[PDB]
């Protein structure tokens, strides 16, 4: 057992890995997502560049969890990474309701995590939850929703322009 | 035969000569092509200012075909520069898309220009068409392509709202 | 078929799908490296940095050809990235010899790409892979050779005392 | 009672003072342990400084403690503050020990602090646990934790020169 480890439940523990790989795979699908744009028959430039920056921002969650598990002297285990749902995403508005989709299932994760560590009495892990996943959450699930509604409203994914123009004004 | 001719196949020197011409032919086609953007009942000054951008970077490549030809010792060969095929490039989609079609074909004809120099064991003329054309032709092509694609998806050529947006938008 | 694709065979484009699931996998195992030296219970902080930085740089090399695959008119097709044979890395000496053999690995797929890409007469697909690719790894795989051999010069793994003025001397 | 004072427990009140004088304890700690490596038949210059400011941080977080008292309309009582259980630390790595078993004792204060404010459902007072301790005193256990496994590691005690090299390096 570790030298530093206090009041840190197995099951935390574990919930903290499945976390990790969650973090991972969203990396995943956003960088699916950049990638897509970037295919010269759809070459939305803005939605590329702004999918690949969530994935960056994604492998950053991961390693904070990587970190958090090391803090409290729980053990990293790592497991697959499993490839996006999708392989082409058919629109910009199609990307950004899958990656509110998975927002919101990532959210569900953070608040199930969330409940055990309370169950658990650990009031540094719910401390870190809320300090450093839940507004984040709660932020870009309402920054994908507008995004989402923006694009209705103007047309898409119908309308080519719509796609086109809000990539140059909202993502630009 | 020229002190410092070594390992430079006559087959290579005039493939180089070729070259030189299509490359200086593609100038005159971008130069066509801006003019036309500049015409009052066309008015797309950034198409204008694109494809004259494309014009003046064939001539550049022309040149450094020129100075390889006299690095190897070769001797420069010019022929007549061909007037483009077209007088009236209908739209700003179809002068991309006539663009697309041009540089693909340069390409065809760098790497017939590989293949040759391959075939004649000259590594230092791979390595220049490697360096100096391989690359900046894929990026090229990827480049109109995706105009290509952005503008079909605008609405264009019907839509001079969509070229107008794009001239603004894409080339501003 | 792609509007830019040009001399890129389907062979090709599947094999540089595969490169760029051994970039990711490569990426993870950097990943998994990093974080065991950043347990309580080894507490290298230099060895964690140096394998991490690692992995974000494995990340860039994935997006790398994803943009080639797109470049090129290929598509894009992920899979599973697969977890790292090990959980625990056992020492410093051991994770750096372990990177040698992944970083050979990684290199021999590079080398049977580029066989494929000369068999297919592929001279743009020979450059990105000479040019972004093969004296990287010829780099990596001095400089982890260089590492374990110091490692073992010194007196590890047995000698903690080794492992801890290498993460102070060579990786700080 | 105090014009201020609200959802504020009396039991919560003595629990406050009682980890002010935990805090003000674990200040006088460091601060024997800090001069004993200023000791000339002992002489590590970094060990003392780093317990020196160690010191100096315990009577910041004593001081906060106070500060939060009087926020929230309590009334401070001092207490005697116990000298150190040791007078000789023995080594550097058995002073480690020593911080690391204060720092968990002081952790497990501080849970049994948030146990009775979440108890007397004073989200104030969990918050600023929360916010000002929990997270401290993790990142200061794991702190502790790598150095007594690098001082184990290099071969301390017993090795003068590890404990040595250690106050230069990682102290330094
Ligand atoms: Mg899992
Ligand atoms: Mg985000
Ligand atoms: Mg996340
Ligand atoms: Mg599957
Ligand atoms: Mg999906
Ligand atoms: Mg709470
Ligand atoms: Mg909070
Ligand atoms: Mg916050
Ligand atoms: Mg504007
Ligand atoms: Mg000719
Ligand atoms: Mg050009
Ligand atoms: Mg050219
Ligand atoms: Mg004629
Ligand atoms: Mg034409
Ligand atoms: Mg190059
Ligand atoms: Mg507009
Ligand atoms: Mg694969
Ligand atoms: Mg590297
Ligand atoms: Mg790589
Ligand atoms: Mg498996
Ligand atoms: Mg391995
Ligand atoms: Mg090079
Ligand atoms: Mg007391
Ligand atoms: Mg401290
Ligand atoms: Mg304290
Ligand atoms: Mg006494
Ligand atoms: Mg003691
Ligand atoms: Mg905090
Ligand atoms: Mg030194």
């Amino acid at each position: 057992t570790s030298q530093v480890r206090q009041n840190y439940h197995q099951d935390s523990e574990a919930a903290i890995n499945r976390q990790i790989n969650l973090e991972l795979y969203a990396s995943y699908v956003y960088l699916s997502m950049s990638y897509y744009f970037d295919r010269d028959d759809v070459a939305l430039k803005n939605f590329a560049k702004y999918f690949l920056h969530q994935s960056h921002e994604e492998r950053e969650h991961a390693e904070k969890l990587m970190k958090l598990q090391n803090q409290r002297g729980g053990r990293i285990f790592l497991q697959d990474i499993k490839k996006p749902d999708c392989d082409d995403w058919e629109s910009g508005l199609n990307a950004m309701e899958c990656a509110l989709h998975l927002e919101k299932n990532v959210n569900q994760s953070l608040l199930e995590l969330h409940k055990l560590a309370t169950d658990k009495n650990d009031p540094h892990l719910c401390d870190f939850i809320e300090t450093h996943y839940l507004n984040a959450q709660v932020k870009a699930i309402k920054e994908l929703g507008d995004h989402v509604t923006n694009l209705r409203k103007m047309g898409a994914p119908e309308s080519g322009l719509a796609e086109y123009l809000f990539d140059k004004h909202t993502l630009g």
